């Protein structure tokens, strides 16, 4: 079949949880090391840990390793199933609070620059949390990698030299079954971020790892092709330059805009091919730009939605 053919939304559904490599994980403890920000930071308890970032990847990881349990916090992101039930430490999206974070009483705090503010993250080191600062590569090459780098961190290099090799297994054996649904002429995409009906609506650029995405799933990330580094409004004017035949979103922030028919309201959606197609695929947020272990199988699920009718 014809995937430039096919219409309407097409949506993945959670994929759940991770499965631990593990059932016994003991960390190797104290841990020293200098995190990417140029701290030195010692590792000594990681009884209460809160795994903080934009995208859910570092709670992922984490119980991967096999230290779900020891989660006593996350952002909004972090919409894992294990998790739905754990204090949630960010405010009117992604911004740190301090307090909440606070009265956690954390033992270590793993994070990175995509959520701030970066006063929040001093103030939490300066009250005598462990605090360890990670710049992720973001890719699916380097998937194995970000792993690895997250499990030293907890004193788990065994369990992280698993969970990568059978993560990057996973995304390898995807990207065969990508190849082989993909058309001869790829398809044209963006990534879409919504939440509200708005103006939070923006094209997503490379900083955001969407290109790693859509080009996982064999299209053309027009944002790429556009030059977007960080994020563009998504206005009429953009739509009409990128014209996309696939808009890639989240499942919750198309809900957030009104569903299809909500999207289709926007300045310069019904427009595009996309548009004249309703052509969505919506991802779970949580996973959507997570990567790391569950990247395969999003791959495949998506990629079934995208390529089998
Ligand atoms: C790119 C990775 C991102 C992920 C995975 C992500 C995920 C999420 C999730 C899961 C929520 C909660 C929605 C809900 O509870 O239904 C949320 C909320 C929110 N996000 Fe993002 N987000 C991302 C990036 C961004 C960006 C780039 C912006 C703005 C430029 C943004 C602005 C917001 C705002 C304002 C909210 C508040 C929604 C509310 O009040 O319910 N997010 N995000």
């Amino acid at each position: 079949t014809d995937p430039r053919t096919f219409t309407g939304l097409s949506i993945v559904e959670d994929i759940g949880d991770v499965v631990p490599v593990t059932d016994n994980a003991s960390p190797a403890l104290p841990v020293s090391l200098t995190d990417a920000d140029g701290n030195d930071v010692v590792v000594e308890d990681v009884s209460r840990i809160l795994p903080l970032d934009l995208y859910g990847t570092y709670s992922k990881t984490i119980a991967g390793l096999g230290l779900v349990d020891n989660i006593v916090g996350r952002t909004v992101s972090s919409t894992e199933p294990a998790l739905a039930d754990t204090e949630v430490v960010t405010t009117g999206g992604h911004t740190l609070n301090a307090e909440a974070i606070l009265n956690l009483h954390p033992t270590l705090v793993i994070i990175d620059h995509s959520i701030g503010p970066r006063e929040v993250i001093d103030q939490i080191r300066a009250a005598g949390v462990a605090t360890v600062i990670m710049s992720p590569q973001r890719s699916i090459a380097s998937i194995g990698d970000d792993i690895r780098d997250i499990a030293s961190v907890v004193g788990l290099p065994e369990e992280g030299e698993k969970l990568a090799e059978r993560s990057v297994a996973e995304v390898e054996e995807a990207s065969t079954v990508v190849d082989e649904l993909t058309p001869e002429d790829p398809l044209k995409m963006v990534f879409l971020y919504a939440r509200g009906t708005g103006g939070v609506f923006f094209i997503l650029g490379d900083a955001y790892g969407g290109r790693d995405l859509i080009e996982g799933l064999g299209g053309v990330d027009m944002a790429a092709e556009k030059g977007i580094m960080d994020l563009a409004p998504a206005n009429a004017e953009a739509l009409a330059e990128l014209n996309p035949d696939v808009f890639v979103m989240m499942s919750e922030g198309l809900v957030s805009t009104g569903g299809i028919d909500g999207l289709m309201e926007r300045p310069g959606i019904a427009q595009t091919t996309a548009g004249q197609n309703q052509r969505v695929l919506a991802l779970p947020d949580g996973q959507s730009l997570a990567f790391g272990a569950q990247t395969g199988e999003l791959l495949l699920r998506a990629s079934r939605e995208l390529y089998v009718q």
